[PDB]
């Protein structure tokens, strides 16, 4: 049996929805949930633009995604009517959300703008 992982060290990887109440609720930082393709054409394009933000925001915050194609469910759940959508969660919680594929100034005020 074993329990110990080395998983936990990859930085960007998507976080399941019965593991999301043990990561994202548990941990107290800012969770940016990504709910668009299984990454490869949006993806591509929104992939720079929103490393930016990372890099300039810190090292510390974590990157999820989910791929809609495969969870269509909880797309609507969330409303999601676009493929590039993203939603800002802090502390296990839809603080802010935005959706739009667009460079990364934009796409930082789409936040920051929202706040």
């Amino acid at each position: 049996m074993a329990h110990h992982h080395h998983h936990h060290m990859s930085g960007t990887v998507t976080v399941t929805d019965s593991t999301f109440k043990t990561d994202v609720l548990d941990s107290d930082t800012p969770v940016l949930v990504d709910f668009w393709a299984d990454w490869c054409g949006p993806c591509k394009m929104v992939a720079p633009v929103l490393e930016e933000i990372a890099n300039e925001k810190s090292g510390t915050l974590k990157v999820a995604k989910l791929d809609v194609d495969a969870n269509p469910e909880a797309a609507r759940d969330f409303q999601v009517v676009s493929i590039p959508t993203m939603i800002l969660f802090k502390g296990g919680t839809p603080v802010k959300r935005i959706v739009g594929a667009k460079g990364k100034a934009a796409l930082l005020r789409e936040i920051e703008d929202a706040l």
